[PDB]
């Protein structure tokens, strides 16, 4: 069973990462870690998007990924999608050096997100606090700026 | 359980190309298909590499995918590994039109191989039967020229 997967995220402008996830037990909690460069100062939406198709490239890794069919929200809330990774900072050089662990997400289980997309997005996730239809959905965290899908790491 | 993958395939070079994968039945074969393009003409290894780890490019995705242990083979052989689907043919337009059944891989369970890389080779594979150790770890078919993370597709 995968206890570590990595993803590359690229995108058509100056937006790349590497994101690390690690999860020593199924039943606990998954460590986010890495770097993204190339963002603009300030917060910016990160989720786990339904499909680990690039095909189209960003766009075709579909909403948010939603097993449980809820409303968007923060990582902290109970009403939430899976995916629902909230935001990470880049600083004034335009790094975000991510540093997250979420109890929802999973590398292994309903909840897996091996095989599915990370994007990285264009504006701060409202955390489904917006009070529009958009909020509900996406956070209004915008477009997709730089993305890749998930895999099992050693 | 996914019933549905695909995997978009890059490199250095010019080889590129889009894969899909669909298994409408968890114990089913799995249907491979689509086209990849700027190939040499002839023969090319096409294998399933255990990780999907794409942060030092094809390189960091390590070995055949080989969950049980086997040596290499080829995909109709019953000693091969998981991960070796043999070989796709480009044309004298470098483009190879890829086709295969295979009832070893798998898009659910242990032998599950969304989340890993499927990789194109320099060369042909040998098929596990060109007598020396490398035949039977590689086939012999040398350089990575793309690869992708086979991810959860729609
Ligand atoms: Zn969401
Ligand atoms: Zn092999």
């Amino acid at each position: 069973m995968a206890t570590k997967a990595v993803c590359v995220l690229k995108g058509d402008g100056p937006v790349q990462g590497i994101i690390n996830f690690e999860q020593k037990e199924s039943n606990g909690p998954v460590k986010v870690w890495g770097s993204i460069k190339g963002l603009t100062e300030g917060l910016h939406g990160f989720h786990v998007h339904e499909f680990g198709d690039n095909t189209a490239g960003c766009t075709s890794a579909g909403p948010h990924f939603n097993p449980l069919s809820r409303k968007h929200g923060g990582p902290k809330d109970e009403e939430r999608h899976v995916g629902d990774l909230g935001n990470v900072t880049a600083d004034k050089d335009g790094v975000a050096d991510v540093s997250i662990e979420d109890s929802v997400i999973s590398l292994s289980g309903d909840h897996c997100i091996i095989g599915r997309t990370l994007v990285v997005h264009e504006k701060a996730d409202d955390l489904g606090k917006g009070g529009n239809e958009e909020s509900t959905k996406t956070g209004n965290a915008g477009s997709r700026l730089a993305c890749g899908v998930i895999g099992i790491a050693q």
